[PDB]
């Protein structure tokens, strides 16, 4: 302990440029959810778990959500990381202690629903999506039935 | 603070259509696996360390195991996740109560001397096990050089 | 519980053939750190948030360190995960203890700056950061607004 505690003292007041490091705390880290695949989508009868952890600033910072069900979608990666606005930080993303987890994960549901092009986070389906849909939709239907279905 | 215990009660009564939200108590979170690379596949060399996730209500839904080592694999992801049918609940998976830990790690380490084509996690590396066989095992002797702790 | 601590018991004393398991033990797991977008690099105006475990055996093993905010890199995948010498161990790696936290945060920030196509986990990438260069940076600099720039 004494090399770590230490070492975690210089590095909270004299880091390297361009570098800083901390403790965090996060409220709660146990939460699940889940979404069921929408009609006129290739995600229906899907059923899909989630991971909600909410960190020590909530409700001024977002709760943070990854997929852990698989899914074939351009803005949802091989992590299950979600790209979306609702996601992302004040000022410039469109998080607000006016809106809660209920409405973050109603916006996740629109997104399965409402794919993004201008947003990749896995660039292969976002090309797929954008020069060859069939392709895309015939994939993603495969991909609910072996991993959520 | 109290916002918190309020709004999952919400949650929990009145959700929103075709959304749930409640919270999990995994049984034990820091279970570790290891498992040596088999003779006769492209990951001999390596050793592949996984996390062993037990849920609440296990023996009635399977273990929850991840690949926290890095293998170059159709139906292993980047997040470690793992395509098998024993990992999954019937009627559709093969999980039930008479399997247990060590069945299924010995279900992944045949897993990995014999991958299936047809249960893509990751496209790229999917697509080359059919179609380019020897760049798949080419990548795959160099992902586990290059990426696993030696033997 | 009864159940567990029985298959524990098994898995100690007669695991599988090639199959051992245990529990972790980490020093600590909640330790964050964040990397400034470089100037003169496609990153800049990019701020990247990275997770640090600090594992049982420091520091005669190495810290743990991933991404957790996305970046588009040869060297880094869609989990946030690093391929750099100063985090694997000897011979084949280069992390000794004469190196620390603060060492390797600055190994990371380099590596950011010099791609290395030796080592790709990230395929597409890597070629297009070879044979593409213009292509490259307009990608690796789109990324960056994207999903890491903050005003
Ligand atoms: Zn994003
Ligand atoms: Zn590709
Ligand atoms: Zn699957
Ligand atoms: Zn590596």
């Amino acid at each position: 302990a004494s090399r770590l505690k230490r070492e975690l003292h210089m590095l909270a007041t004299e880091p390297p440029p361009g570098i800083t490091c901390w403790q965090d705390k996060d409220q709660m880290d146990d939460l699940r959810a889940q979404i069921l695949g929408g009609a006129n989508t290739p995600y229906e009868k899907g059923v899909f778990k989630l991971e909600v952890i909410i960190p020590e600033r909530y409700p001024f910072e977002p709760p943070q959500i990854r997929f852990l069900t698989p899914i074939y979608h351009p803005n949802i990666d091989s992590a299950g990381r979600i790209c979306l606005d609702v996601l992302k930080l004040p000022p410039k993303g469109a998080w607000r202690p006016s809106l809660n987890i209920a409405t973050v994960l109603t916006s996740i549901q629109l997104l399965m629903s409402e794919p993004n092009p201008d947003d990749p986070l896995m660039a292969d389906i976002s090309s797929e999506f954008k020069y060859n849909k069939p392709a895309f939709l015939k994939n993603a239907r495969q991909w609910t039935e072996k991993h959520a279905r």
